[PDB]
């Protein structure tokens, strides 16, 4: 083989990710296309933030290497983003109807946890919502042992 050394002495592999392509390959969950609203105090009501598609896409864990997931939200025009957070164990989300939810996100700019919704068909809105909740057991069975048998 080969052989050579330079600056940094300390080195992971050859075929390192920093050249690779983001590779995301990620997984889509369940798409459909619904709204997004927020409550902004100035208003005291739900303020359009932005209309158009919305999937769960999944994604690696960095410090747990296990499936993480994220909240993400595109809109209609062009598909720009506007939701984007990672979904976390002590994340806060409930059902206010079978229509209409209430979830816990960060913002990409304002960075600040505010209180979202979602509007979607009484059967898309399901959808959605069955799958948030597991995004979080999974993480909250992660931090937690579990009942120990006696």
């Amino acid at each position: 083989g080969s052989s050579g050394s330079s600056g940094t002495a300390r080195k992971c592999l050859l075929e390192k990710v920093e050249v690779i392509t983001g590779e995301e390959a990620e997984s889509n969950v369940l798409q459909m296309q619904c709204k997004l609203f927020v409550f902004d105090k100035t208003s005291q009501s739900w303020v359009e933030r932005g209309r158009g598609l919305l999937r769960l896409n999944d994604m690696a864990s960095t410090d747990d290497g296990t499936l993480q997931s994220r909240l993400v939200m595109r809109t209609q025009g062009s598909l720009r983003l506007i939701l984007n957070t990672k979904l976390w164990a002590q994340m806060q989300i409930d059902k206010a109807s079978e229509k209409s939810i209430h979830i816990t996100a960060m913002d990409t700019e304002d960075q600040g946890v505010k209180v979202f919704l979602i509007s979607a068909s009484s059967k898309d809105t399901g959808q959605l919502y069955a799958a948030l909740h597991h995004r979080i057991l999974a993480l909250r069975s992660r931090v937690e042992s579990g009942p120990s048998s006696g």
